[PDB]
């Protein structure tokens, strides 16, 4: 027949066998789910706070919290766009509490980090060309951005095993509190945009949705919850300490830049297109306008400090050791090809090394358009990196710089954008540059873990199936919900009740503007708590 | 303290079995609808799962433009039924099978998603090969695949019949008027083969199980209501919209081919319009309708179409020639002097260089506001009775390049299902309101819970693990009249002077009913009531 | 608030609690990421040995091999193969004092990790590593130093701590055999490979998640060990002997380039799509294909047939018409077409495989400033096979014509590609050269197919886009159950798996015909892991 005779003869007895072809269908707990949406109470350092009260005899349990936000219509002049994943960037803090106190809470950045491997959650929060590309308003009544609604998935420990992990409401009042970051953090704009009026007129319009469960004869049992706690080290300090560590499931270490010493203005931004190449291309495109000029005699509208040299017959312009090959086609007979040899330059001493952005170009080819009176570039050979695109404009014109610094046109400088994204990691927009050369984790006096390479980040990325992980030390490899989590146990008598993190940062060149980008060390500790349901919901720190 | 061993486990001896990949040839029968029947009857085939239907696509020869719809294999399916002597065990509608497999990239790729299959190929001579023959594989996802051998269909001492109903070849093909579809429709035959993983089980211990059977109800044209009757034990309910193109000839201006992103659809449309939009001619252009308003671009480069300014600058234009702009390529209006929807007004800057060698304009950069809706407008709606203007002011050359698109699984009012046309959703169990929403939070939950980017407004009643538990369902009350699910939507009001306002809509409601699988004297299913 | 319809519907049978669970106290343990430096030994094959013996390491899993790639300085073109880290591996073996516990061939480890995007990215997949960089001066930096991470996926990772390798006071030795550096590098003739091969050293480090278990309760387990048999060159048969309890059997083909210098005209670099391979090839040919010259072009062999494009624009190469139109061509210059850039034939007046005939339209604009043609649009029929033809086959003895009629400039840009994990007869494994597959268990036919339905099932069941014709015998959940296997009958001679394929035949006038094939058959045998007086494995028979 259809089965091969070799198989039939091989089969056609005494040993006890587990049934792999049938199973006894277990009757589950009688329940009924419902998607419930609630309007909050807004309160106003005049920080916006949204409060959602959940109290209903029939809402036995809940999970999968989703916060929706109504983004308004943006009208006026100038350039405006929203940061990618705008919804997550709105969040400063989220708290879930009962009458007995806080059950679970997370910092805005930590919620975002936990959802970074979820493409759907990230897309829902606001990742579109409509939202993230930098739109321009021409008249005071021109529409820059159309109104839109974003959805932020507040991932909680109650979602891990669906109904099994759900937050039970033992006839108690659950309060979900959401603290919002200033609108400055979620917006990318130029000087021409009236941010002053926008900041006044903007209001966060939130709504909290969750999956509620009406359970008939619920059999509540105690559980365990991991609560994240972060410590931010002092500016440019390679150390941070998490105190009162008694039962931790994990410890994450990362770096964040600090732009308080700057006006938060950057030359370029790629918009919705967020790849490393997109950031580089947007920067190169912004510089090329002033870098290669086709003019009738020496170019005008540039500072006296600018050194604009006419390209010789051979096409090669020498900027010290660096040779720039510039060849433009269809150049009018009355005009010549010019190169800005010091577009952006930095130096600490009057005759030492100089970081010149024009030296980072080797070949520039294109064709001059008679119709539009502009140069259309064909191919650019350069060495521009993600760090260059991540340099705040202030650092080019800083007191440390002996040169003018910014030798661009006033037209180009007016196109600069303010970027206040609250969740930037490393020293660049893509968190590409690893500035941690060594990591040392001490549990008291004893060295708990040490590494010279980011193998803890490699393990984090593999074990969580994420492409954007952090240097994480995982202590729990036991299946969640069905088992009590494995934790690092303290010894208060021996002074082993704290985790001290020490990093060795990379040594950067003083004549490179990135040296002055201030760094902050972020250490995240996941503490183990026991969820008790005896006379309301309550949590107790495992010690 | 007593501790659970997390470092070692007792290796359980499983049921003695042997799997085999079995492929079968069907029986073809012919509204003259193609039906394939596969009979599975073998004493040694104890259980089966993972049904894969293969299709041998023929060589396409001749003249004109031709291409297959993306995921061609799934689009071929109209209906699939798995039945025994006692009747239907499980059945699904073609679109519902596709929806269940939309998150599976591998299944979608196997069904036919390649530049070879989906790009629009052109045949120059009557014997020129447009498309080479190919074999596509359609994964018929069934409830028997969920927990592999545990969920498998047991067919010990029973004849299982797998029936596949095929959609007309018109649905799976994108072609122009030049292509001889008449001959193709006659000459085309579906060549199917059904593969499945069969299990020869020694001393099988069969137990009863539960199965979710999908039921869809399609409402009438433009009716914002649909009702699913005799709902007694449902695990989920999905609501979506489908466009109806019966009032049209199913012809569209452009198609991107294999490249399926929203931008790909937009770029293909812009590219098709640019041929007539900016013209380099020796005096006023010819070959356009009298209704066309082709204006010469001034020295300034700016052409004003009412409130809209179009910047047109072309390089290397011959001294005897001028640059022209079609100011009303596609226009729509319900009244003489009302709001006019002009496609030429959706362009702000057009730059390029004229080629002396090829005697054509090579466009460099286009600044425009063209959307996914524009690319999804059937040509018929531009020239409809409701339009006071001519509508289609393109050249006869451009109109001849229009393609017929009859894809059976289109959702919403656009090719990417980007635009949400449902403003409100109301679901009623009997007469009482079961669920209501003003935002697509049920779609957001569906997309999150299923880890899908192409979800639907779904109400899930079952959050209990499948196979190992009896599914949680919405229970009926026949005495109280709660034995039906009524869906009512409020469609979002669009502008009357926009052609997409005239795309007819059909409401689709999908209900997953719970059934009990019994193996006492053959395989049989019983509706849970 | 809950809807009244739901409340009324709810407000004796034994029910399983789906809203709460008893949190079981697990085995007391403490994990640790442990990194170890090896011992390097060296015909003259690099071998790394890692010894694991510690009282505080009871169990281990998730082996990750780090490799320090050095700074590459000098002249010429250089780049690393995609997923460089995996390509470095020739063999990996985990053994105890009682012998080998588990081992895998380099290609098989890569195949098992092909469905893991993270593992592949970690091993080295970046424009920095995989794009072909050029060194201009003898001290110019071609490639900056980098660290790659190779995830050695083992059966101990399946169910985390449950599947982990237990070290019952025994010494575990992890041995990694490395492929020559030639295999992981794409370079031109200009690049001093001789010095590079001498100066290059594999710098490995083995990381693993170690577990310190208090009062471990060890129980025996089951392990699947992969075995592969490589058939005789071009032979459509291969046999795996002593098959007693196998969980699966995979069949695939590999090309063999021993009859060539392993040089190829083009390479896309980091961009690895079929189109990227094609575009890179077209771009490399266009330099010599369309020439703007003051009179007939020079610097080409006498064998080259370079025809001036007529006023019409169409050049006829027998049956094939090539439309060539270039803008801004100087008055003193003309447009030329190389009508036989690459040509092949086994007979003097028979069928010719001409690469120039594979082009229908070539448009562009001449640049006065750079004195070169900037191509705008190319209409062609170039395929993945064309890009996969070794240069040697164009100039082979079988070819009556010269073959390679390109310029010396173009020929100097050719790259050596020695990637050890190539499948099929093309770089993308696009062409399916197996027409039929027959698998025999002893003398009886176990399975046969005319279409790759076993590959389709493999791709679906493993959620992979790069699967192989695989026969799976085990559909039982791993670790918690003893795997289901094919059962041998030694008395009936049913103790071996014999694979016979029917290959489709290529055209003899197409250079690809001369690409050698190798049939690869992979068998996963079932073994029992015993911990009684050290770790040991026993073949299930």
């Amino acid at each position: 027949g259809a089965m091969n005779n070799t198989i039939i003869n091989s089969l056609i007895d005494s040993i006890k066998r587990s049934n792999v072809f049938a199973v006894d269908s277990q009757i589950p707990t009688l329940y009924m789910p419902q998607y419930i949406s609630l309007s909050g109470v807004m309160t106003n350092d005049n920080q916006a706070i949204a409060s959602f009260e959940i109290r209903d005899q029939y809402i036995t349990a809940l999970n999968h919290l989703v916060l929706s936000l109504e983004l308004p219509e943006v009208k006026g002049m100038g350039r405006f766009g929203y940061v990618p994943y705008v919804g997550y960037k709105c969040i400063n803090h989220v708290s879930i509490s009962s009458c007995n106190g806080v059950i679970w809470e997370i910092e805005g950045e930590e919620l975002y980090n936990n959802c970074i491997n979820n493409t759907i959650a990230l897309k829902h929060s606001g990742y579109s060309s409509e939202l993230n590309d930098i739109s321009i308003g021409l008249t005071p009544n021109d529409t820059i951005k159309e109104p839109s609604t974003v959805y932020v998935y507040i991932k909680t420990p109650f979602d891990v095993e669906d109904t099994f992990s759900s937050l039970k409401l033992s006839d108690s009042k659950i309060t979900v509190t959401v603290t919002f970051n200033p609108v400055s953090d979620i917006v990318i704009r130029d000087s021409s945009f009236d941010f002053e009026t926008f900041n006044k007129e903007f209001v966060y319009v939130p709504e909290l949705s969750f999956i509620g469960y009406m359970v008939k004869n619920v059999q509540i049992k105690p559980s365990f919850i991991e609560k994240p706690r972060r410590v931010i080290g002092q500016i440019n300090q390679p150390t941070a300490t998490v105190t009162e560590v008694h039962a931790a499931t994990s410890l994450s270490v990362y770096t964040k830049p600090y732009y308080g010493n700057t006006d938060n203005k950057f030359i370029s931004y790629p918009g919705y297109s967020q790849d490393e190449k997109d950031y580089i291309d947007a920067y190169v495109s912004r510089l090329l306008d002033d870098l290669v000029i086709v003019s009738d005699g020496p170019p005008t509208g540039y500072p006296e400090s600018a050194e604009i040299v006419e390209v010789p017959e051979d096409g090669i312009v020498s900027i010290q050791d660096a040779d720039v090959y510039v060849k433009i086609d269809n150049v009018p007979d009355n005009m010549s090809v010019y190169l800005h040899t010091n577009l952006l330059m930095f130096g600490t001493r009057k005759n030492s090394f100089i970081y010149n952005i024009s030296k980072k170009f080797s070949a520039i080819t294109g064709t001059y358009s008679d119709a539009t009176k502009r140069t259309i570039f064909a191919h650019i050979s350069h060495s521009i990196n993600i760090i260059d695109t991540s340099i705040p404009v202030s650092l080019w014109t800083s007191q440390r710089n002996v040169y003018n610094g910014d030798n661009r046109s006033a037209e180009s400088k007016a196109k600069d954008l303010f970027i206040n994204d609250p969740f930037i990691k490393g020293i660049d927009f893509k968190n590409k540059t690893d500035i941690i050369s060594r990591l040392e984790v001490r549990f008291g006096n004893d060295v708990l873990y040490s590494e010279n390479g980011p193998i803890s980040r490699i393990y984090n990325e593999l074990l969580t199936k994420s492409n954007n992980g952090t240097r994480t030390l995982t202590f729990n490899f036991t299946p969640k919900i069905f088992f009590r989590p494995t934790t690092i146990t303290a010894n208060v008598s021996r002074g082993k009740d704290k985790l001290s993190v020490r990093v060795v940062y990379s040594t950067m060149d003083v004549n490179h503007p990135i040296y002055y980008v201030q760094k902050q060390l972020v250490v995240v500790c996941n503490d183990l708590y026991k969820v008790s349901y005896d006379q309301g919901v309550s949590i107790t720190k495992i010690m």
